[PDB]
């Protein structure tokens, strides 16, 4: 029964997750003062020409866009990992204010949703295998900002009424991730976690410096989608983020100057 509420927000998580309290959780402050350059990253490759997606699904915390994983059609390689991952999934984070919602901060700075693009390492063989291992995952995250609108999430905005509430899900073919990329791949790397219970420590996050912007109107449809099912009392799907969570022992490197 975790969630965001009054009662059940991330604050929480930790009496069922005894991890929310780990050594590696995400999100993180990124503090551009403090993360040093590291000139043995190299570029990104983000490979997504044969993405397929499949499907769009409403699980009660957000909405996934799932993607066909069963061949290597949308990897992303390069950067800080070592090996091939391949997308599985992306969902947002996003807030009741353009001031709030991602899980990720830049010096302090919360941008108005963050999105998530899921990979898993191909050598584990399949998801549920890579999240128990702790190079399973690679997440590629990118900040949204509110000012002009993003065509390439168009598509997602326009399917979102037939996703209401929680458990719905409608086709969602041909959708093109590589809309979603801001111009530049500079990035920000560092080990956590999933940003979700179960909270488990298998992520190389790979966070871009440079925000895509979206619309007002963009954003408001995504205010409208519902945490509840069909038939109970309406609550928004707002403020789906959990907060920047201790460094500890870890740093946090960049692949830019």
């Amino acid at each position: 029964h975790w969630g965001y509420g009054k009662h059940n927000g991330p604050e929480h998580w930790h009496k069922d997750f005894p991890i929310a309290k780990g050594e590696r959780q995400s999100p993180v402050d990124i503090d551009t003062h403090t993360a040093k350059y590291d000139p043995s990253l190299k570029p990104l490759s983000v490979s997504y020409d044969q993405a397929t997606s499949l499907r769009i699904l409403n699980n009660g915390h957000a909405f996934n866009v799932e993607f066909d994983d069963s061949q290597d059609k949308a990897v992303l390689k390069g950067g800080p990992l070592d090996g091939t991952y391949r997308l599985i999934q992306f969902h947002f984070h996003w807030g009741s204010l353009d001031g709030q919602g991602s899980e990720h901060t830049v010096d302090k700075k919360k941008y108005a949703a963050e999105l998530h693009l899921v990979h898993w390492n191909t050598k584990y063989g399949d998801f549920g295998k890579a999240v128990q291992q702790p190079d399973g995952l690679a997440v590629l995250g990118i900040f949204l900002k509110v000012g002009s609108a993003k065509p390439g999430l168009q598509k997602v905005v326009d399917v979102l009424d037939s996703i209401k509430t929680k458990g719905k899900s409608a086709d969602f073919t041909n959708f093109d991730p590589r809309g979603l990329l801001p111009e530049s791949l500079d990035y920000w790397t560092y080990p956590g976690s999933l940003t979700t219970p179960p909270l488990l420590e298998c992520v190389t996050w790979i966070v871009l410096k440079e925000p895509i912007s979206v619309s007002s109107e963009q954003v408001l449809k995504f205010r409208k989608l519902n945490f509840n099912g069909e038939g109970e009392p309406e609550e928004l799907m707002v403020d789906n983020w959990r907060p920047a969570q201790p460094l500890k022992n870890r740093q946090i490197k960049a692949s830019f100057k």
